[PDB]
């Protein structure tokens, strides 16, 4: 596949859609899903949410140029806003110059809470579980046997407490479980219900929450880019002054929140719009993000921005990315699936390293637009 | 208007849209908006981003029961996942019954940032700044004097400096500017960029950056919601107990930040929906929301949860919520004007404050499911 697409943005709709098409070899059906409005029937629409009255639309582009690992792909985005798709699309033509992107990503693993209230001896009854890890990890294994099957479950456990509550000491306990090509809240939460009356057995607390955590640190995806100065000249700047300037904006991300929060709503801006154009969940992801972004007590960048020893200019993002290829709208929208079919991935953590890399391209886009920008006199 | 519409969640698509049609008296041709796909036509989508070669339709939902400061509402919710848009519903059925959801709104005041940089005395060029401020601000305010007629404007400076980065000295100023009816982002970066030749000519310095913060802390939306032990029952749980297992989920988000990152996504569950529905930029809005849960150096809950000395259940939502009626594609979706149209809202900030109302209903109704689930 060659992802270049020359004159993409200066197309009609109908032709960009035609040399698609052509690339991928999309069948006549997957096309004519983009003949008309109206390609996610109201049936399947009024059985995703309650109290449906209709649909509502969003453009579906594709960005141009991506290539992860060697590869060439198409990425499919659904968003509202101007200068996205051309920024990540013109920021990949820069990365493919120098080998594209290059990501890697953990196993896809979820942590599912359970939440034990009213111990007497909390830091007691934690070594009380993990004298007990295997009994544990074995009952949340029990049932779902196509996870099983597939090379997923139950990892292990990991026990928090939190002595400082107004509300008495919590125990935390954590299952490490790897959820395959799911997001994983359906998944973990049915497990976290199964565990709770053993573990209640064992601490002799209540069980009170019983659910995922959408801080999906164990299951972080990782892109790298690099461009060169002579990629970055302006007609005002060197492209080694303009790598001076990014790495002056990056600096102010990483000590101002009041710009972090701005920064990485641009890796967002690239981000939110494949998740939604592949019918995941955007929320989960944002919430991941962003908790992330503050883990060190600090609300910092998500991205990196270096110069390397040969003075080009290289970033990086990692980050939390639970997404899935299965689950709800991902396969009962016939465009999530189309946006499937035009990514080309084969597992959902291929699918998180597409998405690192989107959110990089996008947050340089932005970075090198405002550092360029001449002022005014 | 009645927003409790009974029996709508069983209703076909067909009949509850020609319900709300009835109730708020849409013409023929805004239920038409609905009742046919294909409401954004290619030449807007086309013209909306860059390399389109089609549309991607989300559902379009209505959450009923909603009451703001004694007035019913509809609220229009965009969305792919289950559960959201009936427990809003749920939730704002059994608020009604304690006066529905109260909330207040700051102004619209958001921030542009001006960094300056390649000067040795940032500390001392902040002063400078602030001694000249009526001057910046007048200059801000000649680049939108339809704003001011509006009754907006730049109101304020504050300078903020950095003395020892890594990449040396920064100073970085801040626009505080009331934006009336719009998100603020296009309002406040043409203001920047005004300002800045005069700020170098002031400190010295080189500009750089000149950009609105999405951290749109001077922008707050505040709802308020109680609930009582009666309403909380089940077969299973007195109300007193789930109350106070609804507060022990409160602690635990307010200390774990894996706990509160789940948590604050079942807020955003309530308000990117609407934000959606009404063309606005929910990253904007998420950026806005989680940096302000770590304002404090610990990621915590943006709502609170207490018992009052009734024992009732009392729950706020306190946050940033940078909307507009204006700007951006809330004027270009047919949908997001008859989103508007069905609202009845009138100022951007009379939306922030049921997307905070929204918000504070969706964690209510998850904490209430965790709660009492045996
Ligand atoms: C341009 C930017 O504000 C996103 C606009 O949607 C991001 C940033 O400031 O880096
Ligand atoms: C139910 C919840 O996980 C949202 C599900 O999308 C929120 C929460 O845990 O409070
Ligand atoms: O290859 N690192 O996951």
């Amino acid at each position: 596949l060659d992802s270049r697409l020359p004159a993409f943005r200066n197309l009609s709709p109908a032709a960009r859609l035609d040399h698609i098409g052509q690339l991928l070899g999309l069948s006549h059906d997957d096309v004519s899903l983009l003949a008309n409005a109206g390609a996610l029937p109201m049936d399947i629409a009024n059985g995703m949410i309650e109290n449906v009255i209709g649909t509502f639309e969003l453009p579906y582009a594709v960005a141009s140029n991506f290539q992860i690992n060697g590869r060439d792909v198409l990425v499919p985005l659904v968003v509202e806003e101007p200068s996205i798709v051309a920024a990540a699309s013109y920021m990949a033509k820069l990365a493919r110059a120098n080998g594209g992107f290059t990501t890697s990503s953990s196993a896809p693993l979820m942590h599912a809470q359970v939440q034990i209230v009213g111990i007497q001896d909390p830091l007691n009854a934690r070594l009380s579980l993990l004298r007990r890890k295997d009994e544990i990890i074995e009952l949340a294994n029990r049932k779902d046997q196509l996870l099983n099957s597939l090379g997923g479950g139950c990892r292990d456990i990991e026990v928090h407490t939190f002595a400082d509550t107004p509300r008495g000491p919590m125990l935390v306990a954590h299952l490490i479980v790897d959820v395959r090509d799911a997001m994983g809240a359906n998944t973990v939460n049915t497990m976290a219900e199964a565990v709770a009356p053993l573990m209640e057995a064992i601490t002799g607390g209540q069980v009170r929450l019983r659910i995922l955590s959408n801080l999906a640190d164990l299951r972080l995806a990782r892109a790298q880019v690099r461009i060169t100065p002579q990629q970055l000249e302006t007609a005002e700047f060197s492209g080694e002054a303009v790598i001076e300037g990014i790495l002056d904006a990056y600096a102010f991300a990483a000590v101002d929140p009041y710009r972090a929060a701005t920064h990485n709503k641009g890796i967002m801006n690239g981000i939110d719009p494949l998740i939604v154009a592949t019918g995941n969940d955007w929320r989960a992801v944002e919430a991941g993000a962003h908790a992330y972004a503050c883990r060190s007590g600090h609300y910092g960048s998500l991205t990196t921005w270096e110069k390397d020893n040969n003075g080009h200019l290289v970033g990086t993002l990692e980050m939390p990315m639970p997404v899935g290829l299965v689950g709800g709208a991902t396969k009962t929208h016939p465009l999530a699936q189309l946006s499937l079919r035009i990514l080309g991935v084969k597992t959902a953590q291929a699918l998180a390293e597409i998405a690192v890399a989107v959110g990089l391209a996008q947050n340089l886009g932005a970075m090198r637009a405002l550092a360029t920008e001449g002022i005014q006199r």
